């Protein structure tokens, strides 16, 4: 007859068929393999995303990497003998600009880290729920709680209040916590424990979030700068005319001084050629990429936009250039030339430090990951079950179970990996839509992201205006849960609005999600109230 | 019969009330003055918060107002003379951080000024309206285009590209344009010009600005503030733990120094003390009266909450204190303890200067006013059309022609006042759920404008805390429009996100308009190619 139904049928009829239920669901290997290639496709984006934004977090190492710099910079370290010339022990300081190169090459050996440790991520979770939850999922560090973890708990460059080896403790005990409750049935509490407008609108905050996050410079496209009277304007002019900021002193005349041990920043000041930066534009024609790829129901189209903007960028002597004419461009360059490379984790795994459990913002991070994951994760697996034909009339579609087991051991293993929490991905959809209904879905996008592996030099050389349209367009999926917000209520309202907007403006999930549950708690404390009062019988 | 009886008729069956057409509206004198009160208080806030977003603007005077300083801030000028000791020339930075003294009575001056400015123009607007339209409508600067004409097209102190009087110029022009295109009856045709999406998500990308400037610091409550590796993180620490930003120069070793001329900004980046600024939490508080103002249909919700900030305010020697102890905070006390005063504006009126009108900022602010102005001043009178019921099958409400005329006449008449474009209210609506009909509603309206004047030194003496949620919450209410836009069509949920956010972030409504509108016409470029190829006869 055919080769391919030969294999088909050879398939189905085995015990691995049978184990994975191919024929009571009505798709036996082919179908699989589709349904899997077609999930890779629409998420591969987060190879590069995930490590790009986790690399910003500063990774594992502190102020000693950092290496000593001599007074001139004429003079290199080795050679920094002389009169009047002395080598410059670093400080905190040498985390921000100016970057030490020490730090950098941190960043780096970080970055090749983190995007190994993504790969064995995602792989390990596909591989745990293609197994034993047996279900057509692909698992990958959350494409939200990414930013959240990289710029808010641990911030740019390790400037947050808590450090990387906190945080990674942090996701690693809201795994365990999210397994344990999924385990004792109590998950779903908690999942109605969030008021309705926070939770609806906690997603668009989300997506506003990384939108913004893509139209920065050390994150995006740039397009967002500094502006001393409004704190954001138009930027996008060229780096050569982007100035950094360090904290003054005013006084009633006029005189103004720099603040000793300020924390100076990147170069996010724009003093003349707005909108002229040419990499502001090769991200504009990334984003319109995807976008046409998107609206074309093109599958793949985040990755076919950042490869396209990387591989215009790989060119070694533009103005958007990937390797810049540096020591740390050179370097940058010369890892890219080999194209494949087996690059083993060596300093994100194993990396977690519970010295800070202690510390209060260890618990808020911890608390925004655990409902971040408990509200997605629910809402993406029941989501792919109805879509899937597995959800029954009581609304359990069989391996719920096992399948929110499963998410919760991804974030362990990728916590320990040192990765942020791993989540099943919307773009299982796809999947689904291509006929994928068993765990051999999982198990060939797993197989697929082990071949993404050999490819860290590639993956690493990826830039920010490559990053870019991918955040903005991820905001724009986001946005879509707007609609369910009764926006004629302000009851409603108001807590929906002070969730979406606080999360891009004080630039933080955690302080969004509490800005909106205490305005929704201190908007029904009145109704609360008389509702116990009618119930103690006191009004009528 | 009831003396209010005898009132409604006699003046239902007098010439005045025929001219009004009472009678056949089904409300007589009564219901239009509860229309009028009822409006007025809706929109009452506007008295303030319209002044003090056009003040931010830095008003019409130049470094010219700005007083020579001493070298030491210990002596006062007329004192500064001795060895080494010398007057400074005011500067361009006069205008910005440390403000001189001469630029905030300017600040002062053209506060008052445009406080009686907007009331001034309120009641001409309404006046107008009334008459000659016959409408129950509420004309009054617009809210939404207040804060582009202060913060964008003008800037912050007149930082802006286009000064305040080429700004005034623009309104002017553009309310000409408006009133020209509602003759000749093609204002129905460039509405239709925009696209959809755009059009849908201007308000919500205005709102977000609104809010976004209501959680600023010189604008509303704080809880915004800068960050040197975010570009904004939680503010609302004490103004004493708040400190300026200057340019700097980095350096491949770490040494950083100012940048001569850098325009410093304001007090916006907290040092420590994060969530503990008084003001902060009176702000909050008067946020949390109008959101049950609103929640519990109490008209007048954001007036009350703007009141009990201001009254807590007024106290002289507390941390909230409207008035500080300093030379301008006892100018201000001692103007405010005159409760009444007939104020005569004398530096915004009649202040219009056509000599931008060759720059590009200048037609980009008037471009942008005129589309506003057209998109919501149509959407907002076809809306009070259909709920006063004057709206026929055609879809005609009889006075629309002079509806809009009325409207352009008052944006010009607002201009040469010195206030932004001015526009039929939303909150008229109230006066037309309480039965207004007529005229008689506006002109009961602008009767109580003019009772606002008399009572600027009570309304100059409102601070940024009190601006604030009002702000925030008229974003709030913006946002509501989001509900019409397609999220699951990338095709048009793409341009309706780049609408939104834009305009919080690059702080701009003008270019948050443009890159909706790019974005749309790039994503259909292909559509619109293959239509016009198939009607050429290429394709099928
Ligand atoms: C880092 O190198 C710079 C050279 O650009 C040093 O700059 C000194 O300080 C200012 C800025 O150039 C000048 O007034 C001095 O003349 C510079 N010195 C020299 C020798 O050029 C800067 O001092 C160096 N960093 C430190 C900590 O000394
Ligand atoms: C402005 O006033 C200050 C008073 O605080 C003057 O004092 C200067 O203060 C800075 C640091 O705050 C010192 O570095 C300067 O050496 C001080 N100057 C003197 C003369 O003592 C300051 O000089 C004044 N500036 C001008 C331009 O008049
Ligand atoms: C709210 C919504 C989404 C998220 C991030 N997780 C997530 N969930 C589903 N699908 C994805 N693809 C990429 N990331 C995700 C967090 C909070
Ligand atoms: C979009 C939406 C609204 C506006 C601002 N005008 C406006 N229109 C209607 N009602 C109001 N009350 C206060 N301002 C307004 C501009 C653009």
């Amino acid at each position: 007859p055919k080769l391919l139904n030969r294999l088909n049928t050879y398939v189905g009829s085995s015990r691995v068929g049978k184990r994975f239920k191919l024929a009571e669901r009505n798709s036996t290997f082919t179908t699989e393999l589709r349904a899997g290639t077609a999930t890779f496709l629409t998420m591969a984006y987060i190879l590069a995303v995930n490590a790009s934004i986790l690399s910003d977090s500063g990774g594992t190492c502190s102020v000693s990497d950092c290496i000593p710099l001599c007074s001139n910079p004429a003079i290199e370290p080795s050679q920094c003998t002389g009169p009047g010339l002395r080598l410059i022990q670093p400080d905190v300081s040498c985390k921000f600009n100016p970057v030490n190169p020490g730090y950098a090459a941190c960043v780096e050996e970080i970055r090749k880290d983190l995007i190994v440790a993504t790969v064995a991520a995602s792989l390990i979770g596909c591989v745990i729920m293609g197994l034993m939850a047996n279900l057509p999922l692909a698992l990958a560090p959350g494409m939200g709680t990414n930013a959240y973890f990289a710029y808010t708990v641990v911030g740019f460059h390790g400037s947050g209040s808590i450090s990387y080896r906190t945080a990674l403790a942090a996701v690693f005990i809201e795994g365990l916590i999210f397994l344990f409750i999924s385990a004792i049935g109590f998950r779903a509490k908690l999942a109605k424990l969030v008021p309705k407008p926070v939770r609806i609108s906690s997603s668009a905050g989300i997506g506003l979030f990384l939108a913004f996050i893509g139209l920065q410079n050390n994150q995006g496209i740039g397009l967002v700068g500094y502006s001393p009277s409004t704190l954001v304007t138009l930027a996008a002019c060229p780096a050569s005319s982007r100035i950094s900021l360090a904290p003054v002193i005013t006084s009633a005349n006029g005189t103004v001084s720099l603040l000793a041990g300020g924390s100076v920043s990147g170069d996010i000041m724009c003093i003349h050629g707005r909108m002229e930066s040419p990499t502001f534009w090769l991200g504009i024609v990334g984003f319109v990429i995807i976008a046409y790829c998107l609206v074309k129901n093109v599958k793949g189209a985040m990755i076919y936009g950042i490869v396209f903007v990387t591989a215009v960028s790989w060119f070694r002597n533009t103005e958007v250039t990937a390797f810049p004419n540096t020591s740390a461009g050179d370097a940058a360059h010369d890892y890219f030339k080999k194209i494949v490379d087996v690059h083993v984790i060596k300093h994100t795994a194993g990396a977690l430090s519970f010295s800070g459990i202690n510390k209060g913002h260890f618990w808020e991070a911890l608390v925004t990951f655990l409902y971040v994951d408990i509200l997605d994760t629910t809402g993406t697996l029941y989501s792919m079950a109805r879509f899937a034909g597995f959800v029954d009339e009581k609304g359990d579609f069989a391996g719920q179970y096992f399948a929110f087991m499963s998410d919760a051991s991804a974030i362990v293993i990728g916590s320990l990996l040192g990765t942020s929490p791993v989540t099943v991905f919307i773009e299982s959809s796809t999947g689904i839509r291509e006929g994928g209904r068993t765990g051999l879905t999982a198990i060939t996008v797993a197989v697929y992201f082990l071949l993404a592996m050999f490819f860290t030099p590639l993956l690493a050389s990826i830039p920010a205006w490559a990053v870019g349209p991918p955040l903005i367009l991820v905001g724009v999926m986001m946005m879509k849960s707007v609609t369910e917000i009764d926006w004629e209520d302000m009851r409603e309202a108001i807590p929906a609005f002070v969730t979406m907007i606080l999360m891009p403006l004080t630039y933080s999930v955690a302080y969004g999600l509490i800005g909106g549950i205490g305005s929704y708690v201190v908007l029904h404390l009145w109704d609360w109230g008389e509702e116990g009062l009618v119930k103690l019988g006191f009004l009528k």
